[PDB]
């Protein structure tokens, strides 16, 4: 599926980057977003590099986060094969 992590330890009150790996899916025809309990964060930027058929060797996107006792962070991915994108939530509040 998807395996999310962070670049640094979860410190309640810091801003830092949410890391969502998506591997095996040629970047050209997939969709991935960074969420909060199924809510689009939005401050996320990675531009696809498809060109033609593309080559998945490392897909990652990045968004500003601040962990709180209330908010859960998830990363959603969809491909033509799936009829529904999947959510992977980061172990700290799930």
């Amino acid at each position: 599926m998807i395996q999310v992590y962070s670049r640094h330890p979860a410190e309640n009150g810091k801003s830092n980057f949410l890391n969502c790996y998506v591997s095996g899916f040629h970047p050209s025809d997939i969709e991935v977003d960074l969420l909060k309990n199924g809510e689009r964060i939005e401050k996320v930027e990675h531009s696809d590099l498809s060109f033609s058929k593309d080559w998945s060797f490392y897909l990652l996107y990045y968004t500003e986060f601040t962990p709180t006792e209330k908010d859960e962070y998830a990363c959603r991915v969809n491909h033509v094969t799936l009829s529904q994108p999947k959510i992977v939530k980061w172990d700290r509040d799930m």
